[PDB]
């Protein structure tokens, strides 16, 4: 199906005639507008409209699928207005301003401006070939950023140059990094939303290395734990439990399997491994257009996966004040199984 | 005055009664909590008192000059919904989703929230010396790395190498570029909007070098032209102008001046040089929490600068297909008149 035959059910349901697409991950998703920033889309009975300004005449000529409105707001959702006058329009309430839903409500004075707030979670969650490729692109050169700075990680170094190296390479390559870096050494590894800190790395450490890169609009992520030396045996059975809940989460991975039921597989396993107060709350997410997107692996998930989606599976378990460990890879679903990939090292420890 | 003394005559002219505060700058500017993304204000009749949850415990302790009540949403707001019984609550409407309203108004069915547009536009304009502090330390990183790097600018660099040279270092320091990095050469010093791209500087051509410091959360902003090699005639009057524009600014500074005077003696010099039809529509803005923040200089503003304030000037001009000059410094606002606080050489070319 097209991406706007799989958009307008979606709506039906909602109870809405028309749709305000302001997120930029969906202006693009949609349209193929690359600097969707600076667009919104219309959806309506009449078709779809991408509105841009004059600076993207020609680039909205060349990337954009819809019929393009020329314009800087609120010119843009004035000439919008008679379209949908007696509609009832949604807008991603999630996304929107209250200032913007206000302009758009003087603008629209003849329409019904209706809220949504889930309804478009994991619209996009299902990628095309075209699409993974690009994500393919970006994890090969998140892998080869990885594997060129994996030597520099060894005693004596800051958790915070190792991050600069990571952030040099990708934006050398064209890139960037796709989030904020996290690599967490020691007592830092127990610390989730800890980034890269001035720590130095020492002996007996291991080190938690979280990145992901941008390329080309699209993301990719995963995650490595290293040893630098030997680690205290605790340690390493903390290590090789979240590796064994990794590798068992993602060989569950179907067409058709509940993102829940992953969840349960790794903190169950965990818990058999005496790790079962110490793990992460959720198992994973989508990736694509955003770092963080549907489905995703909470033990509330009401998600199922299906063939061409890509996600994360990320076991972690922390022991404040010691040390913890986190482990993930990017996977492709496929139509009887799934695809890594990332293909960076992981190793023992 | 108190911060929060500047801000309760400003509410009582909006009409309202209380505010909740959900910028991450704002929350910040009043209650000197630094993890503002994670963290909320109401001020009310009662006083005023910050919101955040059970990981910032220690850290909110610590910081905030403002009592705290440990949650997460919704309980945040739920419990403050006594405090705001029978009220109107002003809240950030440039800032706050619809969903986020729409949480608070099932929260506080008794009260009414107010939306504010441009009423807190400017609120930070003012810098106490702490303040001004931090941000000097942040443009004295600013100038050490781009006086570091100047001498890597010459033929054969791409630009997007040398963008890539300033983030390492300023990273690497503890600090982070503030905003995506322009180095932008020959033609592309035409193109505002434009970034760091893979074109290689030649000799004769002019390179813009637009970066700034974020440092323990404070921002710094300046711009740099330099020749690499000998420019054409025609591309050194536009840098002598563009100079001469920026000092002729620099030197009206002083409590009382209007903004948009300031942005009309720029505007009238670079167009006795032949270059009206081709210059930047903003003069500059403050520089603090944000990089672009309140006052404005365009020709419709309505600001006055005082004292403690910290704003940029930055003519430019453009003439496409050809190349462009952008210079700008940093500039506090004292008693009698100004103080340049970036510090970087500007050259001849
Ligand atoms: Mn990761
Ligand atoms: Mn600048
Ligand atoms: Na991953
Ligand atoms: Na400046």
């Amino acid at each position: 199906s097209s991406k706007m035959d799989q958009l307008r059910p979606v709506l039906g349901r909602a109870g809405v005639d028309a749709l305000w697409v302001s997120a930029p991950a969906n202006v693009r998703w949609l349209s193929g507008f690359t600097s969707a920033e600076d667009g919104k889309v219309l959806v309506s009975p009449d078709g779809a409209t991408l509105y841009t300004d004059a600076r993207y005449t020609v680039q909205a000529q060349e990337e954009s699928s819809l019929p393009q409105y020329i314009a800087r707001p609120p010119a843009t959702y004035e000439h919008a207005a008679d379209t949908v006058r007696g509609l009832r329009v949604g807008f991603e309430a999630e996304s929107l301003t209250v200032a913007e839903l206000e302009d758009l409500r003087q603008a629209w004075p003849n329409s019904t401006l209706v809220a949504l707030r889930g309804t478009l979670g994991g619209l996009r969650a299902v990628k095309t070939p075209e699409e993974i490729g690009a994500i393919r692109a970006a994890q090969d050169l998140a892998d080869r950023v990885y594997t060129e700075v994996r030597p520099m990680i060894r005693a004596g170094v800051r958790e915070l140059d190792v991050a600069v190296e990571i952030e040099t390479r990708l934006r050398r390559a064209g890139g960037e990094s796709a989030f904020e870096l996290i690599v967490a050494s020691g007592p830092n590894g127990a610390k989730p939303h800890g980034h890269a800190s001035k720590r130095v790395i020492e002996d007996g450490d291991l080190v938690t290395i979280d990145m992901g890169a941008r390329l080309g609009g699209y993301n990719s992520d995963m995650t490595r734990t290293v040893a630098v030396g030997t680690p205290s045996a605790e340690m390493k059975r903390v290590y090789d439990a979240v590796l064994e809940a990794e590798e068992a989460a993602i060989a569950a991975i179907r067409p058709g399997v509940r993102a829940a039921d992953l969840d349960k597989l790794a903190r169950d396993l965990l818990t058999r491994h005496g790790l079962g107060e110490a793990f992460a709350h959720s198992l994973g997410h989508g990736v694509g257009l955003e770092v963080h997107e549907g489905p995703g692996l909470r033990g509330t998930s009401q998600d199922v996966l299906e063939a061409g989606m890509v996600i994360t599976i990320e076991p972690g378990a922390y022991l404040p004040g010691v040390g913890g460990v986190r482990i993930e890879d990017l996977i492709l679903v496929t139509e009887d199984g799934y695809e890594v990939l990332s293909h960076s090292a992981k190793e023992s420890v």
